């Protein structure tokens, strides 16, 4: 295998963490491969969960909770922290708050979060590498918490970075929100992607074609897909009670990306570096409930 970058995974993995019995776990927990059997039950079709009111209640707490989760994550990030010591944070933080992280073992996912360093877009497997100044990581958290999945991203600097890692991390920023703030009842799926492309287009970046948003809720992936590009073919108008994520990955570079041996670890071909961040949006009446949010704070972690 010949590597796009200078990353190299760090192995070997510590062996994978377990979740106490009394945490309630989703499907695909058990499942030898990792599959959920309540998604491929729903492969193949466009039709979107309208949520109760219960629903809601039980996405507004998963989603709060894996903020906090998130927040710890945020907390951890220096110069000389390796992966796995923030992927077992999580896994703590998570359990502390009578959760599963959604991650583990998902299609065999060896890992309670993702850790993207640099040129991984996404997907990256928490392992024995020290983050070093000058890096940008994303951490993406999902936690399920009583049948419920919820679901976000940032993307921090590692010590000081250059003024590249700001712009590109700034934009995609910039990206999610302008999309978050296009949401409300009655918008094609399909639009969102328009309004992320312009900007990043507009910032001399690229925009990955190959991940999309989702919907969430009993399900961790589920309809809409949504697509960050322009003129795609995303089938879908948003109505309230929708639940869904954005989550946009953007790149100093091309948009080509490839996939590590390990089956998880997405990276440029180019090897250039890439920046995602990630909300799990709730479609009201007239607008959009971001459920990730802070609640605390009013930026994310990059700009404090
Ligand atoms: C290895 S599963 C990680 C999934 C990621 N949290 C997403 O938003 O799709
Ligand atoms: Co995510
Ligand atoms: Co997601
Ligand atoms: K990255």
């Amino acid at each position: 295998y010949r590597y796009t970058g200078k990353l190299r995974p760090h192995y070997p993995l510590m062996p994978t963490r377990p979740v106490p019995s009394y945490i309630q776990r989703p499907d695909y927990a058990d499942h030898p491969l990792g599959m959920s059997e309540s998604e491929q039950a729903l492969k193949g079709t466009s039709q979107i969960k309208l949520l109760s009111s219960e629903d809601i209640e039980g996405m507004r707490l998963v989603c709060r909770l894996a903020r906090e989760v998130l927040d710890v994550a945020a907390g951890m990030i220096k110069p000389g922290v390796t992966t796995e010591e923030i992927d077992h944070a999580v896994h703590l933080a998570c359990i502390a708050r009578n959760c599963y992280p959604s991650p583990l073992n998902y299609y065999n996912f060896p890992k309670s979060c993702c850790t993207s360093v640099n040129e991984v877009i996404c997907h990256g497997i928490p392992d024995r590498r020290p983050l070093q100044e000058g890096d940008i990581v994303n951490v993406d958290i999902t936690l399920y918490r009583n049948g419920y999945h919820g679901d976000l991203n940032e993307t921090f600097f590692v010590g000081e970075v250059d003024d590249g890692a700001r712009k590109l991390v700034q934009t995609t920023y910039e990206c999610l929100m302008q999309a978050i703030d296009a949401v409300k009842p009655g918008v094609r799926y399909r639009e969102l992607g328009n309004i992320i492309q312009k900007h990043a287009q507009a910032n001399g970046f690229s925009v990955v074609r190959s991940y999309c948003g989702h919907g969430i809720h009993k399900l961790m992936h589920t309809a809409p897909n949504v697509p960050h590009y322009a003129k795609n073919k995303a089938v879908g108008v948003m109505k309230s009670g929708h639940v869904f994520t954005i989550e946009p990955m953007i790149c100093e570079g091309g948009w080509q990306d490839e996939t590590w041996p390990d089956g998880w670890t997405a990276v440029t071909r180019d090897g250039k570096r890439s920046a995602q961040f990630e909300h799990t949006l709730l479609v009201t009446d007239t607008g959009c409930e971001i459920l990730t949010r802070r609640l605390d704070s009013a930026r994310p972690h990059f700009m404090s």
